[PDB]
């Protein structure tokens, strides 16, 4: 027994499944939940597990880095580009599906250029920003980044977000990209409800995946990790109670920091989690 497959181990079989009814009239109590998310290890890596030369540029936190085994690298097919880093891992869905997500930070001034390349390569439709009143790195009308350009064709502001419909073209091939900005969540901290939240899920479930292989959904915030998490464990959570009657929240959470270290920061968050899917369980037939 290492300290790294204990961590391991832990992330691959812990879990606390709860029905529909648990999770609406019998939760785990606050001071179970907060003693739970504590047992859950980081799955960080050390700066002496990437072996990438001048990767501290690129990353807005020394200490927030991407697990080099679901790290996405950039093979550069678009650029005279240099190296293959991005602060970026894909992130598997409903069941373990794969890369179903891509947990990225959002972009520096310096790395507009890579995160543009990343939504290219992996074909990429539709982003998720997460939000409180980062950089602008869409344009407000038209702008070339590196050798892609990026148009706005559309722009609307929904209650509790604003939604852009983007084009990139590269050469002669331009595609669709749906960009949704929630904002109101600040870094540490929850939405100031959950229905908010909520209907941002819906707005990603009901946009069109017209793609034979759909593309990763690109979630970012800040360092990738906290309201990039929840909204992602969100999604899940509400994938496993509408098509089971349950949940594995523990799980879920284990599950997402095997795909990236740090997955969702603070208790508060682990419990808003609890009680934003048992609200999703009321809307359910």
């Amino acid at each position: 027994n290492t300290p790294r497959e204990v961590t391991l181990h832990f992330l691959r079989t812990a879990g606390h499944p709860l029905t529909r009814w648990a999770l609406q009239r019998q939760p785990p109590s606050p001071k179970q939940l907060e003693e739970e998310f504590l047992k859950i290890p980081s799955n960080f890596v050390s700066p002496e597990d990437l072996d990438i030369p001048g990767h501290a540029s690129k990353d807005r936190y020394k200490t927030i880095l991407p697990n080099p085994q679901s790290r996405v690298c950039l093979g550069r097919a678009q650029s005279q580009e240099d190296g293959d880093y991005i602060n970026a891992n894909y992130i598997r869905g409903y069941d373990g599906k794969e890369k179903v997500y891509i947990a990225t930070q959002g972009p520096m001034p310096n790395t507009v250029s890579d995160f543009w390349e990343m939504v290219w390569q992996e074909e990429v439709s539709l982003i998720v920003m997460l939000t409180q009143l980062c950089v602008h790195y869409w344009p407000t009308e038209e702008e070339t980044y590196g050798p892609f350009q990026i148009r706005i064709q559309d722009m609307k502001e929904c209650p509790e977000y604003t939604v852009r419909q983007l084009t990139i073209q590269y050469q002669e091939e331009r595609r669709s990209v749906k960009h949704i900005l929630f904002s109101a969540w600040p870094d540490h901290q929850t939405p100031e409800s959950a229905g908010p939240l909520l209907r941002l899920v819906a707005e990603v479930e009901e946009s069109p995946e017209t793609a034979a292989h759909p593309g990763p959904i690109v979630v970012h915030s800040s360092a990738g990790i906290g309201r990039t998490g929840c909204f992602i464990a969100t999604r899940i959570g509400c994938q496993q109670l509408k098509a089971r009657g349950e949940v594995d929240i523990l799980g879920i959470v284990c599950q997402l920091r095997l795909d990236r270290g740090g997955m969702i920061q603070t208790a508060e968050q682990y419990q808003f989690l609890h009680h934003t899917l048992a609200l999703y369980a009321g809307q359910l037939p």
